[PDB]
RNA sequence: CGC
RNA sequence: CGC
């Protein structure tokens, strides 16, 4: 089989069948995604893709199952079960837009309030896609594979479930939906792979030692259900991996002028929304908002389409290009401030939108002579239990921040924008912002 | 001062001008481009493109000249020459096209064999773009640097001289000529010695801190030279061994150097329908791009997608190039060989050598199925000083086949060995 | 506001 | 033929 050296894996061994489907248009368009979107743009070493990070999440997969399936036979992990969750942790990621998370975090939600999307919900899609338009499933059954269970166990790791909710595998396997997303705790081998890689394009360091982990995890009965546990005396390498976690998205994640940044790339593509045509099935065009309803023009929307824009002479692109423009330029959206909802409700993604015009119609009574309308805020929403077992008993156990920016940038507009936000806060109890 | 937290280096403290020059379309471009071009297809970790390496270039040029200014006072280094020799490291790789070198290394020869092209010129055209197009006379100004010598010097350090050839800087700082790019020992090779093992890898067993603390500005042979320390030649001994470990394993990669090849082949067969927008509204394409800076600012790696997701029927040859590079249908490996005592192959010649191939002989080939790549790389000349003495010193050519049947296969190398017959050069091996 |  |  096919060895591919990563620099945080190093090698890594790939079954024929993994490599039928990363070779495919569906798959090689992750190579045109950045892994964190506009945080390239605040750190230079941050330009790696989902694809590297999905070979990584498809190869730990694989090394979890595995070492789950030597120490314990009496799991009867077969090599069909093995290859199920790879290609589960291969493709994941399939359904990523442009920028990744800003674009079903932030541009979709902005764009067509009503529809609901998740990157996940179009992984499958494009997973369907991808097997449809590649002829997938005899390559299956020729590895040992049965695709009508198989596929639906595959969709279902990526999803989740449509008592025992799934159908892929039965209860006695109930383990394998863990490796891959863990909807329970979030420890699963994606974060793993991401943590690893995020931290050596950042230059941030990563305590966390993932082959420990894998070496020491064992199935156990906790409360009736088969769940993967790690030993009591590694709880210092899951300290280690929180604070990981912690500072990536304090330092990266969450990284103030990354977001802006991330909100000036959405402004641009909602106000070319209305001119890029891409072409899906049938010759149908499609638009950026609407490309996640067609596979084969979602397989040709990637971050090309900021190059697309900067580089377009279309007069009715002249909008979007200007604020692409301005981002090279560093004349970015200025910062108002923060805050959060108190015990109140998640500001839902349908409401996005509503968002800037509340602020604008906010009534800070101390009155000054500039005013401001909806179009010059931007709001942005910040969306953020493990079982242990000791080795002398081995099968026995033992929220959202809001910030505002303001796309004018003078003194008076900036102080105003203030005010504006200072009320708003106060009109829907939000935490006073200093 | 802006700091800029890099993998390679920490924090990198950028003086105001340094990001006037950052914060414009010619220099951001750089997001675009592939360090490694190609390489990327090989190994997924070298994601990393060349806005990145350029920075680190311009702080490595900077702790470089500004060490070498603050223990040796008598070299009369200026902070406008330490903000010189930044912009210049900043800037040396502003000419570089889609997929780095395998723009000018084999499209340009192959697309327009009369022109003779290099990025260099390109970064001086561009850098002269740059300053134009943003006002950064004024902005050198307001900062201590005289443009018209100053320009002039950081041309000269990323392109080279037109008796003393320069003109940006007196003899008596020679030694400022030799940071940028050189006995091949500068700051550029530093950081993607360093940025592509991290990238790669592959591990990198010189440190450049250790060289750079203890080097000096000695006389030699009449000329002021920068020298190593007699203590760091076992740093120079791993420097030139990791630099021959990164073209051997990854610069020179077999499947790479393919995969360079068929992106090539795609922009060759696109050449005469893409239309890119220069000054004055006039159009150019992928191969005279290089002939307007406006134009050229466009013409990045996103050409490659641009091909992969086009409709138009006259792009359809390079079209699926491109969907074979995606499906891993690539070309086929048939042989190597070097020319031995021989007259190097040049440039110009590139374009004649796929016939040649044919041309020397159940199933035969054609000038269609063969592909020439010709594969470049570019002890002494390297002076070291004593502590109590601190002033005194002491080609591959590879054929690929179109036509991947075992048939066609096995005819190719008889084409290829036959070939390298009539031109003196090495019989392959297995 | 590539602290 | 991402040894
Ligand atoms: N708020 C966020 N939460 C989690 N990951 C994020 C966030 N913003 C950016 N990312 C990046 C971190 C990883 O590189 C990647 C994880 O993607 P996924 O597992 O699909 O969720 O996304
Ligand atoms: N033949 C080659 N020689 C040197 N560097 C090369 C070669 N092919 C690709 N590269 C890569 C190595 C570095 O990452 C980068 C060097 O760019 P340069 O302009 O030569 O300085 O290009
Ligand atoms: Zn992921
Ligand atoms: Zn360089």
């Amino acid at each position: 089989m096919k060895v591919i050296n990563d620099p945080i894996h190093g090698h890594i061994e790939l079954h024929p069948l993994l490599v039928r489907i990363i070779d495919t248009p569906q798959f090689q368009r992750l190579r045109y995604i950045k892994q964190l979107g506009g945080g390239y743009y605040v750190f230079p070493g941050a330009s790696h893709n989902r694809f590297e990070h999905s070979l990584g999440v498809g190869y730990l997969a694989g090394c979890l199952v595995h070492a789950l399936g030597e120490k314990q036979p009496e799991l009867q992990i077969s090599e069909r079960d093995v290859l199920c969750v790879q290609i589960a942790g291969l493709c994941h990621d399939l359904g990523h837009g442009p920028f990744s998370h800003m674009f079903d975090g932030r541009f979709i939600p902005l764009a067509r309030p009503e529809v609901k999307w998740t990157h996940e919900q179009g992984s499958v899609m494009m997973f369907e896609h991808l097997i449809n338009s590649n002829g997938i499933k005899p390559v299956m059954e020729q590895y040992g594979l049965i695709p009508e269970e198989d596929i639906c166990f595959i969709k279902e790791q990526i999803v989740g479930p449509l008592l025992w909710p799934y159908k892929g595998r039965p209860e006695n396997k109930s383990f394998l939906y863990e490796i891959v997303s863990n909807k329970r705790n979030g420890i699963d081998v994606a974060k793993w792979d991401y943590f690893a890689r995020d931290c050596h394009h950042l230059g941030i360091q990563n305590n966390f030692d993932y082959k420990r982990f894998i070496k020491f995890a064992r199935v156990c009965e906790v409360d009736n259900e088969l769940r993967i546990c790690a030993r009591d005396k590694e709880v210092g390498n899951l300290y280690d991996m929180f604070h990981t976690r912690n500072s990536l998205h304090r330092r990266a994640y969450q990284h103030k002028v990354g977001n802006i940044i991330d909100t000036m790339i959405t402004d641009a593509f909602l106000k070319a929304d209305d001119y890029i045509e891409i072409t899906g099935a049938g010759g149908k065009k499609y638009r950026i908002s609407t490309a996640i309803d067609d596979m084969e023009a979602y397989t040709k929307l990637t971050d090309n389409i900021f190059l697309e824009i900067l580089y377009s002479t279309d007069p009715k692109l002249k909008d979007a290009r200007e604020i692409l423009k301005q981002i090279e330029y560093r004349n970015l959206f200025k910062y108002v401030g923060e805050t959060q909802p108190t015990g109140q409700i998640k500001i839902k993604r349908e409401d996005y939108e509503s968002l800037p015009k509340e602020v604008a119609s906010a009534k800070p009574k101390v009155l000054l002579d500039v005013k401001l309308k909806a179009e010059d805020f931007i709001v942005d929403v910040i969306n953020m239990h493990v079982s242990f077992y000791c080795k002398t008993a081995p099968n026995r156990a033992i929220e959202q921040l809001i910030r505002v920016y303001c796309k004018k940038v003078d003194r008076k507009s900036l102080y105003a924008a203030r005010q504006y936000f200072v009320q708003w806060c106060a009109d829907r109890n939000f935490t006073k912002p200093q």
